[PDB]
């Protein structure tokens, strides 16, 4: 029993980070095989930062600029290329640590574990989610950039997020390991800012089923609505729209409790226009959008 934020061990990856710097700036880099990846921001200067031409500023570097350190050992960087947002440091040393691996972009409303790092070191690992406007609610201080976010698949880890940016708003955005920023993000000064933001409706249902199975039952009602009607419903309180594969992919969680989807739906409208009258659901007293029904599968059997 019980339900908490749990994120993948992170010794797969502890193993993989690096330290990065460039002239006055020092991030992260992932060493998998004989390459480093980084974020291309690490050439960046205080003076570039208005329209920086990457590719100028690349061409002006040579391998000697980029030193790589992992742990006490100096890895020596023998060449250097952009892909997208990120850089790719080729090195003369294969990380004997590298485990299996993909790099895989994941859809707005997937989770996530981060391992924050500042100088090539890590510090903690929490679990995230993509928001609908791409960007993640993360915990990050100033050094963080190119810690890594990554599920692991049986042995393999699949890395999906690389950090690049805090946004204005205190939240996060960044790319996919080939460099593809999430969202409409750019790693160049502007005003940029995190767009409206939506509830994702599949993973509070998620969570719904999460607290039926342990023992939460107060918002549970005898009613079922339509997939239209409570569409209806999830439009006017900022609510993703519920599909047809949402609901199958919920059909392990209703087969394990009992109560059908449009059931839980129900009680998910009636949580929306009453609120929860004081109580708690799973130790919340807000409704949570942030695991997703594999999240809960893994967590409660
Ligand atoms: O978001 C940033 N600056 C505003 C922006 C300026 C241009 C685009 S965003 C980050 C903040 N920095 C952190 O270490 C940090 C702090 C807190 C949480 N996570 C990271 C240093 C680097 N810095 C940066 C510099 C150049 C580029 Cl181009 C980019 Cl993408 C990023």
């Amino acid at each position: 029993s019980g339900f908490r934020k749990m994120a993948f061990p992170s010794g797969k990856v502890e193993g993989c980070m690096v330290q990065v710097t460039c002239g006055t700036t020092t991030l992260n880099g992932l060493w998998l095989d004989d390459v480093v990846y980084c974020p291309r921001h690490v050439i960046c200067t205080s003076e570039d930062m208005l329209n920086p031409n990457y590719e100028d500023l690349l061409i002006r570097k040579s391998n000697h600029n980029f030193l790589v350190q992992a742990g006490n050992v100096q890895l020596r960087v023998i060449g250097h290329s952009m892909q997208n947002c990120v850089l790719k440091l080729k090195v003369d040393t294969a990380n004997p640590k590298t485990p299996k691996y993909k790099f895989v972009r994941i859809q707005p409303g997937q989770t996530f574990s981060v391992l924050a790092c500042y100088n090539g070191s890590p510090s903690g690992v929490y679990q995230c989610a993509m928001r609908p406007n791409f960007t993640i609610k993360g915990s990050f201080l100033n050094g963080s950039c190119g810690s890594v976010g990554f599920n692991i698949d049986y042995d393999c880890v699949s890395f999906c997020y690389m950090h690049h940016m805090e946004l204005p708003t205190g939240v996060h955005a960044g790319t996919d390991l080939e460099g593809n920023f999430y969202g409409p993000f750019v790693d160049r000064q502007t005003a940029q800012a995190a767009g409206t933001d939506t509830t994702i409706t599949v993973n509070v249902l998620a969570w719904l089923y999460a607290a039926v199975i342990n023992g939460d039952r107060w918002f549970l009602n005898r009613f079922t609505t339509t997939l239209n009607d409570f569409n209806l419903v999830a439009m006017k309180y900022n609510y993703e729209p519920l599909t047809q594969d949402h609901v199958d992919i919920l059909g392990p969680l209703s087969a394990q409790t009992g109560i059908a989807v449009l059931d839980m739906c129900a009680s998910l409208k009636e949580l929306l226009q009453n609120g929860m009258n004081g109580r708690t659901i799973l130790g919340s007293a807000l409704l949570e959008d942030e695991f997703t029904p594999f999240d809960v599968v893994r967590q409660c059997s």
